[PDB]
């Protein structure tokens, strides 16, 4: 309920349940299904591009929500929503399979608890990516690839699917970048090794880039 | 009062009290309203300007107060203030929302809890941001913009406000920089997405600087 | 089985058990055997390579599987396998004699544990070398050579083996890398030194690569 | 006793002693009265100098000492000293007002306990300062200061005191940097802000130094 | 028993035993004598040298080892030796002088203990020195000294003993380096300061090396 999110107490107890319902490690699968993951880049900045190394270094905003309905209450008389450290909670064991950096998480590490059992994670991540760089340069700009899913659970038990198609990130691209984005694609794909026998759910992040305001041969 | 702060067992009780009531993860709104945390940067360096990329690293202390009643204690023969390790205590997610590196704290991670419930932190941060470097090296100079505001809890949480909206910095930046600022405003500002619903209050600093001449 | 693999309790079930069986600190020794840990890299980027100093910068995936039989538990009605942190589970003492940098993982720590008591973890890490750079910009290529072993276990204790003696990890190695991959060699090998007579086991990954576009205008 | 400060059993109850009597949060003021902390800077290495952007980055040993008589034990037949790691006893939170880098600590976080409660610690520190360095190149040198005081105790608190206020440093500073060292002058100093109603007292580090 | 030393429950229970005696922060002093350290640096590589401001980038394996004979075990029938986290044993607290840049540990934090006590640990390392590079592209090489010892525990709580071999100093070296190491010399000195009392044993080690050509 609206008027009882600021209800101090409420909130206290919403953690408290949370916390002793909460099993951080173990994957919340409900009903035999995997865990819907689902993930939408929003990309805030493309800070240095080098077309001979094909590598970039960005940062963005990973959208991530997911459910754990063990986690629901009743919020009829109390609050909709808290925020809650992950530590506290799971969270999906995410990687980018063509970073080339850590991901340097630059904001606090808090997720948001919906009273439904629905969980919002965005960390805003500064990271460095080995992708196709060629063309940055040009009227119809680098696409670069970023592949991102589980790091060490099969289609079977998380699948990472993505919220939008297309986009090109107006409301969050830095207006300051030296580069504009052209579209934002991203698209289910799945991978297998032939060393490993299942396979993998990932999201394909498809970004076409160019230098801003080139200075062209007509 | 003053004449008690030396007291150590006082103190030493004061942090006990502070202990057992805080609750760290818990954000303290009071009689049903949104925290009313105040803000304001004041920028010591500026480190880097880079006009190629439009980035500057910043040292700045962010001024930072509000409110916990439930941590008010009767001061009438006791300690007016004690110094508290921030993991003992609320503090606002505060985040920069145009920050491109991770807020180096250089200072230590301690808080001022005063008996009235009021809450003082103030770390000296280093940071990078993407802002518009255009003009540093002119008359008018550059106006670098940084929106700062929670980062998990929209305005019916917590408002973020300015603690003044106009400075001239004089007490803080360095006499020494490279660089002299022109004006810093702190301004309250709105943030809205499409995906969701509800407002997230900010502070918008703007730092309007130039390269000596 | 399969169809209990998403069992969410049975799941949790399994990670109580091997955190009460597991022991993190001691080599899980089965009968009076050496703990034979099978590792295999996988190069997926090599970000710099300094001919000045003889170094370069790479990005692999470092396969790594061993068994303790105590963790194995009956799954004819159970999961099959769950991620684990490894802060749960002794991991072998693995080190590059000739790293010059820190190992930087860049993927969740986390490992599988398979219910026959095999574990299998492979970080992704970012790591610089101290190796033979010479050739690189030539058809034949440089090789580089990069030695593994556990850092304070002898032969008796861990012994460490390769998986796939040859590969050009085609499967892994990113297309938009400035260098090639020609030959990936991966051999057992022993060290010994004149203070310590005591054999450690290591792998020796001989990385054959080259600059791309090696003939080029001036 | 110097015949028992090697008495492993003693230093272990010692230790544990200390343990049982800090309090790692609360200042350990006594008889009503700030605590004296004395601090002395010695500058060993002055790695980068840059006049354009007036920056200095140098290393320090931060001699630190204060005194928490409730650590205090009878040592007419015990270790007199022993070696603490910090994170078991109060350290004063001081920083530097115009440092531009984390202080990165280059030894063991440990301070030695004296039997009569006084505390000794003495990190080396690498750190980058915004400072004046005009005048590096020429024979009168540049004038560095560095400003170090508590980042949240007032003058009521926590007195931050000099030990010596004159010195070359010649038994700390590296013979093998490009620079060398003048004199260092420490001295007391009082900041206070327009917002905040108390004095913080600080020590003022003046570094005259130029290149060799 | 070399045969037993696969025995896992043996490992378990002399790890146990080891974590019930260990004192991690109290000094080894065994009969009122000072822990006597044996500690030797081996080189590994010299990645960056610079003669104009004298600073060194070096890969070193630090040798190092004592006894704590509260740890020895009896053998007979148990594994001679096993590996321990260092968080869990007292480790003398060593720094270099001159160092100007944090020691990065390379390898994995465990040492060996041995049934008779003897703890040896070795850490590569990566570290930065202010030192005398100074004739780094002649024939005689630089010489360039690295003081190492104890930060807080004096002379008479602990000792240095450096001494060791350097045929074998081509074992250790990258061959791969741009330089060459023409001797490593390692001997034992004291350090004291008119401030304060006691003497600090440290370890000079003295790599003399050239640039190879
Ligand atoms: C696909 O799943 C998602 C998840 C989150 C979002 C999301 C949340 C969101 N905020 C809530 C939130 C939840 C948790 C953490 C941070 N933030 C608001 C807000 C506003 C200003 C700065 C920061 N966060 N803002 C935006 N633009 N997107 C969208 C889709
Ligand atoms: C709007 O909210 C605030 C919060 C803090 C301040 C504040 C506090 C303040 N000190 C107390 C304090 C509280 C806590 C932490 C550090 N410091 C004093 C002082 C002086 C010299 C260095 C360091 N701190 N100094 C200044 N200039 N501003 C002002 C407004
Ligand atoms: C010699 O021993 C090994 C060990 C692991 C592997 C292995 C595992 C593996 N995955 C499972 C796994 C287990 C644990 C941790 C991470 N990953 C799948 C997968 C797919 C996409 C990204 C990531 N991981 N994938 C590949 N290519 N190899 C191979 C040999
Ligand atoms: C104003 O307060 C002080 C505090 C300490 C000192 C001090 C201590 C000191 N040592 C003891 C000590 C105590 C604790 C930690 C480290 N060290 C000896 C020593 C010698 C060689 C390296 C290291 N430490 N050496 C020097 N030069 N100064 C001086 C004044
Ligand atoms: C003066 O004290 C010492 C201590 C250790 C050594 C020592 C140990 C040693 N190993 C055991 C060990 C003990 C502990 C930790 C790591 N390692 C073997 C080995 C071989 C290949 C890589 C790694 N370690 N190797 C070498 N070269 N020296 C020598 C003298
Ligand atoms: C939630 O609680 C309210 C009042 O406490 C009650 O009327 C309502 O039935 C509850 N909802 C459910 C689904 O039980
Ligand atoms: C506060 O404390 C003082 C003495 O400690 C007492 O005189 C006074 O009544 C107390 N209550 C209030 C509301 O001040
Ligand atoms: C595993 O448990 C199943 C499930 O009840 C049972 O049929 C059987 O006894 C077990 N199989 C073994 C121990 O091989
Ligand atoms: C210290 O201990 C000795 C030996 O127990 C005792 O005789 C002496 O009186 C004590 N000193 C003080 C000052 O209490
Ligand atoms: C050591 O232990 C073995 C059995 O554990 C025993 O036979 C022997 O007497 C013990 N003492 C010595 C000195 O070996």
């Amino acid at each position: 309920d609206y008027k009882d999110d600021d209800d101090k107490l409420d909130r206290a107890d919403i953690l408290y349940n949370i916390r002793q319902t909460s099993r951080p490690d173990v994957i919340p699968t409900q009903r035999d299904r995997p865990v819907a993951v689902s993930v939408s880049l929003k990309f805030i900045n493309i800070l240095e591009v080098n077309e001979i190394t094909n590598e970039v270094d960005v940062v963005f905003w990973q959208q991530t929500t997911w459910s754990d309905r063990t986690l629901a209450w009743n919020s009829s008389h109390s609050p909709d929503q808290v925020s809650v450290p992950i530590s506290s909670l799971w969270v999906p064991d995410l990687a980018a399979y063509n970073a080339i950096s850590k991901p340097e998480v630059l904001t606090p590490q808090l997720a948001r608890v919906v009273s439904d059992g629905e969980v919002l994670y965005m960390p805003s991540i500064r990271q460095r990516f080995s992708c196709d760089v060629s063309g940055v340069d040009t009227e119809s700009g680098a696409t670069c690839r970023i592949k991102i899913g589980s790091w060490t659970h099969h289609s079977r038990e998380i699948s990472v699917d993505p919220t939008t198609e297309n986009s090109d990130d107006s409301e969050y691209f830095s207006q300051y970048s030296r580069f504009e984005i052209l579209d934002v694609t991203q698209k289910k794909n799945s991978v297998t090794y032939s060393c490993c026998p299942e396979a993998y759910e990932d999201v394909e992040v498809s970004l076409n880039f160019r230098k801003k305001g080139r200075s062209e041969i007509l």
